[PDB]
């Protein structure tokens, strides 16, 4: 049977792109800008509407990592949605407990927050710090702060609006929710200055920053972060909603340092890019200050999401895919590396962990949308963060073939753009 | 049928009774929650815990499962879509999403969507929506925006939300706190009207009976004479229809009983039949073209598996009538309640509501409001009050006339149940 949302789409006679483009621009609020028109998604491979194929190399920002489609999550998905989908946490069920126990065992904390969003998982995050702040460090009232990094990004709430410097992030947005203070990512002095403040909750940082352009951090920066945190009895809040869940070759990025976090965030390819679920995990003297009635959510630990997301994490860990884009991404990184440093003089650097991995470019030296739109004709869909940053974020299942495939057609790509410079 | 995953990992952690998965929730879960009950499958109006007994839901998500737990139609189109293509990003095109938004756009009538996940998504991105339109249109000073809310309001926990709320136990130490928020009475058109004096107001934001409030419902014409005054003073109506909309309380959007058509409307919740977050801001285009690309974004706000299921579930509440439905029963229940609870009932204050949104206030300090919730559970119907003591009874709008008519049976017995047991 068709659905209703395909016998609707037919009877608008939508036939080309430029009429989806056409219908987006007059219905879609226009926050976003490219043009290909996605139908269908198996693996890393997509297909638009006239089936030619691509591989997708932003997966959304790593909430694809299982690929698109994968059959094990569909079904998981699929067999819950025919039992149950929704009780609210005002009533229990026989998913939510099981599937907390199963995270939390995995990723070893005493309890779990699920949420919905990224955001909402900071916020969440956020909320907790406060509490515990005032709570257990007594630190006096409305006073608390945490510490984040320039160019971070966790969300689009005004919270999160509020501690961002990234102009198109905040500005018109005001006025703006207090309480943060702002360094440089990746300096330890900087860190350990503003932890002189002893009315600071909460240091939260990205162990690679995502949006803010793949900026990788120096050998030991987690690690010594930690201890300086630990040292002014500050909770160190580790976002890993994009760099988690095996993308950079292990379970979580902070396991490159050891460093466990106090307070950790999950999101994107904890559902497979099937439903928004996130996590918040944390100890118990830190969790247990959300009290009944003190935070929540309709949908936050719905029975449907928690399947999806059980399922999602066995496929992290049955699949190998750790290991996997630490021995893919390695040798994207040498295969780029060997033919494009020294012959193409506008890289300014390439860079990443495992499969999580970019390739910044001198945009006074060329136009990096040029790049971009190479990729596309190569077969290659990406979207650059910050202008110049070019991603590349495969879904971690790409085959052995299809990695070299991509590879050589992203060299490629590169190689006749500055051929037609 | 065959075993699903989950269900062969919990049979392995050997959970049978239902204190095994209150234990369980009790170690792992955070403890943000406080009811014992397991619930482990729902068709419709009902559902079933773990040892097979069943229930009526009559809280059905806060009006999240207006279609019913486990709508055919709503799980087929999940399924069809969840098999093709489930996410993009916005920053690639699809098939479904331009096509889902012209359908809401032209069922509601507004010229642009945003769909975000969550209600408080939905509520924050309008809160960023009329503040930057406020600088850019009406030209007002940098950070002076404002806006005005009702005492008891509910639109979500962001930290922003929690600034421009009255409620203790949301707001509590979990500061400091967002600027730009005047609080006025609900149902005060005094108030409003006075606190539309100050240029600085980008806009008004309100629900049409106040939900996690107490289903206050206010005065006639409220909502009417408040965008009169909104309108008068070039302040946006943001009309959060979350929880009243989507043919809860008889009509398509609660807003219709007043002729209103919101600048700016919220959907969420039974937007999915509550199979999916999904929610949505709708305005006109030039408020909503503020958002200007990459100024505001979400990773799973408009995926093609969400759109797929809200045109599906938006279709459900069409062809199967259930604002007529709504309407009909809700009198009914209404006028069931009043006749045989009050009078005979003395700690029953008010039983109110429009639609099958109803309530029944009972007096806390008179009777203990929680016998009530246990009475009820034992008597098949499955609720949780509000602030303590407002009873809340919000059943899926596809509760049949038989199982309606058992169920306000079993609802009048549990309350003349608990005063025969005061006595
Ligand atoms: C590090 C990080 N945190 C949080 C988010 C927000 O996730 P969402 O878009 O699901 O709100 C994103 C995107 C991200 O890259
Ligand atoms: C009127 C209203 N608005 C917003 C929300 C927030 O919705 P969510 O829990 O989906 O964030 C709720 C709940 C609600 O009842």
């Amino acid at each position: 049977r068709k659905t209703n949302i395909e016998a609707y789409r037919d009877g608008l006679k939508l036939k080309t792109e430029e009429d989806f483009f056409a219908c987006d621009r007059q219905y879609v609020c226009q926050n976003y800008a490219v043009p290909v028109v996605i139908s269908k998604g198996k693996g890393a491979r997509v297909w638009d509407i006239n089936g030619n194929e691509y591989y997708d190399f932003l997966a959304g920002v790593s909430s694809l990592s299982q690929g698109h489609c994968h059959p094990r999550v569909i079904a998981a998905l699929c067999r819950q949605a025919e039992r149950l989908t929704l009780t609210l946490r005002a009533f229990g069920n026989d998913v939510t407990g099981p599937a907390c126990r199963f995270m939390a065992e995995m990723f070893g904390y005493d309890r779990v927050l699920l949420m919905n969003t990224g955001a909402e998982a900071g916020e969440s995050a956020l909320k907790i710090a406060r509490k515990w702040a005032y709570e257990v460090k007594e630190i006096p009232p409305d006073s608390a702060k945490v510490i984040l990094c320039n160019n971070n990004y966790w969300g689009r709430t005004i919270t999160a609006c509020s501690s961002s410097t990234t102009f198109d992030c905040y500005n018109n947005f005001g006025p703006f929710t207090p309480g943060f203070e702002l360094i440089d990512y990746d300096d330890v002095g900087a860190l350990e200055e503003a932890l002189k403040d002893p009315n600071v909750a909460a240091f939260f940082v990205e162990p690679i920053q995502g949006e803010g352009g793949v900026n990788v951090p120096k050998p030991g920066y987690l690690k010594r972060a930690h201890e300086l945190c630990r040292s002014k009895n500050v909770l160190l809040i580790v976002d890993e909603i994009q760099t988690g869940l095996c993308r950079t070759g292990r379970l979580l990025a902070a396991d490159h340092d050891e460093v466990h976090p106090d307070i950790l965030l999950l999101g994107k390819s904890l559902s497979a890019g099937v439903v928004p679920i996130s996590a918040v995990m944390g100890r118990a003297d830190v969790m247990d200050v959300l009290k009944p009635g003190t935070h929540g959510s309709t949908f936050g630990g719905n029975p449907l999401a928690c399947a999806v997301a059980v399922e999602a994490l066995t496929v992290l860990k049955d699949e190998k895919l750790a290991d996997r884009a630490e021995r893919l991404g390695a040798q994207f990184r040498d295969c780029l590396r060997r033919e494009l440093y020294g012959k193409v003089p506008w890289i300014k650097e390439i860079r990443g962990r495992g499969l999580l991995n970019a390739v910044e470019v001198d945009s006074d030296a060329i136009d990096p949308n040029d790049v971009v739109m190479k990729l596309k004709e190569n077969g290659i869909l990406s979207k650059p963060t910050r202008g110049r940053v070019m991603r590349f974020i495969p879904p971690l299942v790409i085959t052995d073939e299809e990695h070299r495939d991509a590879t050589t057609r992203i060299i490629k790509s590169f190689l006749a753009v500055e051929e037609e410079r």
